[PDB]
RNA sequence: AAUUUCUACUGUUGUAGAUGAGAAGUCAUUUAAUAAGGCCA
DNA sequence: GGCCTTATTAAATGACTTCTCTAACGAGCTCG
DNA sequence: CGAGCTCGTTAGAGAAGT
């Protein structure tokens, strides 16, 4: 079993506690305000982060724009780019590789070769040293407040004479900042980093711009449409400036083309965020102001060709938009809206809208209410001709049907119906072939079909109905009669919210997106869409001015000077329905668990001895409970050598911390010191052993030196000569090696982690319980009670991994050989309070319980119960570092240990396999090392020890909430943290069959091509539930199995690879093996059949060449059911070898019928059978004999015979089915190969599949199967080929028992 | 309806499982409004 | 009255990929 | 005008890898 497999890898995690106050510690921390001014060092912190990153924005705009043009490097790049995705052995990437690098050490030759590059990551940014004004003091000061510049006009932040503030007042705060300048460090780094704009450029935004060009080189190929460079390029001419020309020297503001746009010289524009939204603006468009329609672009003019012209394969030349540049405060070039800020606009700018509709008298007397009850009553009267009134045939009609009529397709088969009798006549000239577009034909796409072409053709339309009294022009004509009702409601519905636009009106209150509002936005948002639904059903007279070539259309007479000057004002809800529902959708802005600092840039970052008058931060024990004592700034040496002396008694054993960190940095660093050299003595030729690097493989040599050799001939060098004196420090004379010897012992890697594996003493020392007493009760520590629910008294059985681990820190087990050697730089936070106090549940009173299996329906109780006790109180937070299998830090070549393992312990070993999806949110199949399964339960109902719930229709009712939170302005509530526990639930479920049963556990692949557009579905597992097994696999410890044993605390078992990326994964993370999608559900379990044919009615007369490639299409004398019995060589694309003889014996099932539209509202059901009996009825086809009736078939030529008989043939091949109740949608299987007993799964055996979705983690475990087939037998042959190809997985399915 | 935190609980000031935090950056998606279009037994 | 496409804007959530898990020396400094 | 003092800084291996 897995069980020699313990201790292979460092990781890391942060045990969180609460911190209670101990003393009168609480009473000394108020005392003099160390939380008061804390919360104005997160909230007067992060703006100083919000200005630093805004110097990296007038040096982001200098290093890529300023500089940085690299030319015809592009062309070597792209050369070998193109020609590597066709087949590379070794050899295309080594050009690639080259040609990567040398595009970014041009970018990264402007990071060593300027002057803020030095002075950007340390003291000399935000205060430099005396005498001096330090770099970014000196950006803001005078070069913009003296200068003419005002960019804090886009924060918090009011202005920059506040924002010198925020930088100066961190003065003696800059070793603060040490995670920040590492972040920003990784912006400029010239490494394979996605932070970095070397990878924003060379890996990113340039690839994406190769095939950005191959695919419009290939667009003037296969496609020269009307894209806009005919006349309209008015329209993206201010984004195709570019004032430098990159095939020949400067331009000074000529606007481009688009053949000098894509070509690759012209890239070194395409760097700054000023190119990428003058480049997306190319391919996206924009809408301006005083518009009519968009402005469109060349992923849109491709739409417009590729739908509109024909059917198309145009879609897959769609040219992605280039990423953003890190850290650019982008823009946009399209409108964005003018976003308001409170609750006294949206009960303003809400308001004066209804008091300019309700309330205009136009200069021809009228109102916008009584000029449609006036003018469209003049529709009725025929008073206005109805030649000049015009429709808009794109949705406002087809609407105007399905709400008058009560269907669709009536205006539409009425010009249908007219346009082929009337303009043309019943000589039939040119049907298809012709124009039949948007051209000649279809007139009526962007321009406005008449009412004149609805008045006479609806009248045409009834002289063939069924009934007399049915629909016809007046029930159109009385519905605009009726719109200007809808005027009504509004401004009635506006005088009734006179009460709650009364409670919101004072500034900056914040308080509609609160869910104290959730019923009070739904009275402010369906009054916009009394009014937004109102202006969809006056979209059909509108004229959008987009006028074609010379075709203006006749209309004048008083429904364009009315219609669009009542239309013009109502057309407003543009901008208002957007600036309120921006305002209402986003969530208000809970507390912060800020930081605390106890005044200390170097809180807790480190526990040793020697620091701990500048960390000020000491752990205790007092029998079998931790403190957390923080010493005070002032008073920062009363824990010193003298104070543990006079002070030694009995109490609080205090812990002594001995840490030798980085031995890479920190022994070069004391020895070779610039203070103490002499004492340690190296020799005449150590001293330029570190000067040359000769004891490194890739280390870097001392400043003026060059890089030697390694192991050209003095692989044995350091071994007698670079070994000089550990056991003549002070203080680090503890470790005991084991010594180089020149046999046992190999590169200076193994000698520097032999440092750190053994730097690590935790020692105790008692102090007296009356000192500890006095300090706090003075002022001098802070102590704290390191808290977590299983330190209480009242902890009755087994208690946390957070727990379980903290107390195996300070253990004596422990260090012997450390497992959990304690962390520095831990964070300590103060969480405010955020749950109100409402009791909710009384002393004493009896309290119903949530469980019918429970014998006892109601508890005593006589304390309170508060609804969340964590979030009623102000708390204090430790989160703490650990470093478990400290000494064991071999991360690497983990998978070959685990495929050694496996080629061992095979025949032992099940496969555990899971399919995640909407049906089942996780099904797991523990299926053994023959196929036939042990276990087999869906995860979506989970947790067997008392209470079985359901959390597949849990996260169903959230999804129903949050996309009804979206659709309402409600509040979108997170369903992660209810997926997180319901997957802790899954995952321990599988951790026990992981052990218990000795599980590889296999999921399907999932490219992220597909799981992105998966996020439609927000209950789906998909990314989650391995990303928690992976990082819950790396340590897992069973609280039942013995402290030091083998599953134990410090023996746990680690079971995947270290997650470092998915990236770098590929598809063994350990034994969580992956095996590529597709084929795995529609499969016969007995047999192997799959779904090889697809039969679509393409013509007619191939349709008997179809149906004549089978062998024989009989009825069966014996039993009594039809068999298209056949073999597979001879058809067209990939034969798989067998004879099969699909049946239509089993009473297959619905066939997802549509009621009134289409996609999926309805279900039917329908015997294979007995619908081509009824087929061998309406034709004399007979088949009472029982031979081959080929031949019959092929022969009867028929428009209807060969569209049924294909649409048959995709129901019997239709497998997965069985709706009508969603109760276990089981399978039906054609061929049975066994007995000819079908596999039907409602009547399957315990080690069968028992639904449809359970023959997907029965392939899922049986493709994942033959790894375990090929690792069984796997050699010297080391490239593992866990890539499969479906030629064998169909071949080894079919093939099973034999 | 109690938690370092999350989920389910009453298992009785708690019970069972899980818990890698901080910071920075990006990306993906959903919904809505808007724009131009396509298709339907 | 539905479904889908290509985009743009705004709001949300979810989730990826990077950095860190540090003691000790040396300026730089106040002080004498 | 050197004493320590005290915070910003400095020291700077190694291996696998859609
Ligand atoms: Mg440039
Ligand atoms: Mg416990
Ligand atoms: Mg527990
Ligand atoms: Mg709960």
């Amino acid at each position: 079993i897995y069980q020699e497999f313990v201790n292979k890898y460092s990781l890391s995690k942060t045990l969180r506690f609460e911190l209670i106050p101990q003393g009168k510690t609480l009473e000394n921390i108020k005392a003099r305000g160390l939380i008061l001014d804390d919360e104005k060092r997160a909230k007067d912190y992060k703006k100083a982060k919000q200005i630093i990153d805004k110097y990296h924005q007038f040096f982001i705009e200098e290093i890529l724009s300023s500089v940085c043009i690299s030319e015809d490097l592009l062309q070597n790049y792209s050369d070998v780019y193109f020609k590597l995705k066709k087949s590379d052995d070794d050899n295309l990437q080594k050009d690639f590789k080259s040609a990567k690098d040398t595009i970014k050490k041009q970018i990264s030759e402007y990071i060593k070769d300027s002057e803020k590059f030095k002075n950007l990551f340390n003291q000399n940014l935000i205060d430099a040293k005396k005498g001096q004004e330090s770099d970014l003091i000196l950006w803001l000061k005078q070069s913009k407040d003296n200068g003419i510049e005002l960019f804090k006009a886009n924060s918090d932040i009011t202005d920059i004479d506040e924002a010198l503030e925020i930088i100066k007042s961190f003065k003696g705060w800059t070793t603060y900042f040490k995670g920040f300048h590492e972040n920003r460090k990784n912006v400029y780094s010239s490494n394979d980093i996605p932070t970095s704009i070397i990878y924003r450029i060379v890996d990113d935004n340039l690839p994406k711009f190769l095939e950005n060009k191959a695919k419009y080189e290939s667009l003037k190929d296969k496609a020269p449409e009307a894209i806009n460079y005919e006349q309209i390029k008015k329209d993206l001419a201010e984004e195709l400036t570019f004032d430098i020309d990159y095939k020949t020297s400067e331009v000074n503001q000529r606007v481009f083309s688009l053949d000098e746009v894509f070509e690759i010289a012209n890239f070194n524009n395409y760097l700054n965020q000023s190119g990428i939204t003058k480049f997306n603006t190319i391919i996206g468009g924009k809408f301006v102001n005083g518009e009519n329609t968009k402005r469109k672009g060349i992923n849109e003019y491709i739409n417009l060709y590729s739908q509109q012209i024909n059917d198309k394969t145009l879609k897959k030349y769609k040219m992605s938009v280039l990423f953003k540049q890190i850290l650019s405060d982008t823009e946009s070039k399209s409108f964005v809206i003018d976003k308001l800020e409170d609750d006294s606009d949206v009960v303003t700018t809400m308001q004066s809208f209804y008091e300019q509709i309700a309330a205009f008298k136009t200069v021809e007397e009228k109102s916008i209410k009584e000029t449609l009850s006036l003018l469209f009553d003049d529709l009725k009267a025929q008073k206005l001709d109805l030649s000049k009134i015009y429709f808009k045939n794109d949705k406002s009609l087809t609407d105007l049907s399905q709400q008058v009529f009560d269907d669709y397709s009536v205006i539409g088969t009425a010009v249908l119906e007219y346009i082929t009798q009337q303009i043309a006549p019943k000589n039939l000239d040119n049907p298809s072939k012709k124009e039949q577009e948007l051209i000649a034909k279809k007139t009526e796409k962007a321009k406005y079909l008449s009412l004149e072409t609805i008045k006479l053709a609806l009248e045409e339309f009834n002289k063939h109905r069924d009934i007399d009294k049915q629909c016809r022009f007046e029930e159109i004509l009385a519905n605009f009669a009726a719109i200007p009702m809808i005027f009504d409601e509004i401004a009635q519905n506006k005088d009734n919210l006179a009460q709650i636009s009364i409670k919101y009106q004072n500034q900056g209150k914040k308080d509609l997106l609160q869910a104290s509002a959730e019923d009070d936005v739904k009275a402010i948002k369906d009054l916009l869409d009394q009014t937004n639904n109102l202006l969809h059903k006056l979209k059909i007279f509108h004229i959008s001015q987009s006028e074609d070539k010379a075709n203006i259309l006749d209309k004048d007479e008083h429904f364009y000077l009315v219609f669009e000057e009542c239309y013009f004002e109502l057309a407003n809800i543009v901008p208002l329905y957007n600036k309120i529902r921006n305002y209402i959708t986003q969530k208000p802005y809970s507390d912060e668990k800020f930081k605390l600092n106890f005044e200390n840039s170097t809180l807790a970052n480190g526990w040793d001895k020697n620091k701990e008058p500048d960390n000020t931060a000491i752990l205790f024990i007092k029998d079998d409970k931790y403190y957390l004592g923080v010493m005070n700034k002032k008073n920062n040496k009363i824990f010193d050598d003298k104070a543990i002396k006079e002070n030694k008694g009995e109490g609080y054993k205090k812990i002594v911390y001995k840490l030798l960190p980085g031995a890479n940095k920190m022994l070069p660093k004391v020895f070779f010191s610039a203070k103490s050299i002499k004492f340690y003595n190296p020799s005449e030729d150590i001293l330029r052993i570190r000067n040359h690097s000769t004891h490194t493989k890739n280390g870097s040599p001392q400043k003026g030196y060059e890089k030697f050799e390694f192991n050209i001939e003095d692989c044995r060098k350091f071994i007698d000569f670079y070994k000089q004196s550990i056991s003549k420090h002070p203080e680090w004379k503890d470790f005991g090696f084991r010594f180089s010897d020149t046999q046992r012992y190999n590169s200076i890697d193994e000698f520097y982690r032999e440092v750190e594996n053994q730097g690590y003493k935790l020692t105790f020392e008692n102090i007296s319980e009356s000192y500890i007493d006095s300090v706090v009760n003075q002022g001098k520590l802070y102590l704290f009670q390191i808290y977590n629910k299983d330190f209480s008294a009242y902890s009755k059985g087994r208690p946390n991994l957070h727990t379980l681990y903290w107390k195996a820190l300070f253990d004596e087990r422990n260090l012997q050989d450390v497992v959990y050697k304690l962390n520095g730089e831990a964070e300590l936070f103060y969480r405010k309070q955020s749950i109100p106090k409402k009791i909710t549940h009384p002393a004493k009173e009896a309290i119903a319980n949530k469980n019918k299996d429970n014998p006892k329906k109601e508890s005593v109780f006589e304390y309170d119960l508060i609804k969340d006790k964590r979030f009623t109180e102000d708390k204090f937070f430790f989160h703490c570092p650990i470093t478990i299998n400290f000494k064991s830090s071999g991360a690497n070549k983990f998978n070959d240990e685990i495929n050694l393992l496996l080629k061992e312990k095979a025949n032992d070993v099940h496969i555990l396999s899971i399919d995640r999806g909407e049906r089942h949110l996780a099904y797991y199949t523990l299926v053994d090392g023959k196929g036939n399964i042990i276990k087999q339960d869906t995860f979506n109902i989970i947790g067997n020890d008392r209470m079985k719930t359901n959390y597949h229709d849990k996260l169903a009712a959230i999804e129903k909430d949050r996309d009804s939170a979206r659709k309402d302005w409600k509040k979108i509530n997170n369903i992660k943290e209810m997926k997180e526990g319901y997957l802790s639930q899954v995952v321990h479920e599988i951790a026990k069959l992981v052990i218990e049963y000795n599980a590889i556990v296999v999921f399907q692949d999932l490219n992220f091509g597909f799981k992105r557009g998966r996020f439609k579905v927000e209950k789906q597992v998909y990314q989650k539930l391995e990303k928690m097994l992976i990082e819950k696999l790396n340590y897992l410890v069973f609280k039942d199995n013995e402290f030091d044993k083998t599953g134990g605390v410090l023996r746990a078992y680690q079971l995947t690879a270290p997650f470092e990326t998915f990236k770098k994964m590929g598809k063994q993370t350990g034994i969580i093996y992956y095996v590529p999608a597709g084929f795995t559900s529609k499969i016969c379990p007995v047999t192997g059949f799959v779904n090889q044919l697809y039969p679509k009615y393409e013509s007619v007369s191939k349709s008997q060449e179809f149906f004549s490639k089978f062998d024989k299409i009989c009825y069966n004398l014996d039993k009594g059911y039809f068999e298209f019995s056949f073999d597979y060589k001879n058809f067209g694309d990939k034969a798989a070898k067998g004879k099969w003889t699909i049946a239509s014996f089993g009473s297959r099932l619905i066939n997802f019928r549509n009621s009134d539209k289409n996609h999926n509202w309805d279900t039917r059901e329908v015997y294979p059978t007995k619908e081509l009996e009824k087929l061998l009825k309406d034709y004399s086809i007979e088949y009472g004999h029982g031979e081959c009736i080929k031949a019959a078939i092929c022969g009867e030529s028929d428009k209807k015979f060969f569209a049924k008989l294909t649409s048959v043939l995709n129901t019997i091949l239709q497998m997965r089915n069985s709706k009508t109740g969603t109760e276990l949608d089981y399978l039906i299987s054609p061929v049975a190969d066994v007995n000819g007993n079908f596999f039907d799964s409602r009547q399957a055996p315990k080690n069968m599949p028992q639904d449809a979705d359970a023959n997907g983690a029965y392939h899922i475990g049986l493709k994942g199967l033959m790894l375990l087939g090929r690792i069984k037998n796997n050699q010297e042959g080391k490239k593992l080929n866990l890539v499969i190809k479906n030629e064998e997985y169909f071949e080894f399915v079919q093939n099973r028992n034999n």
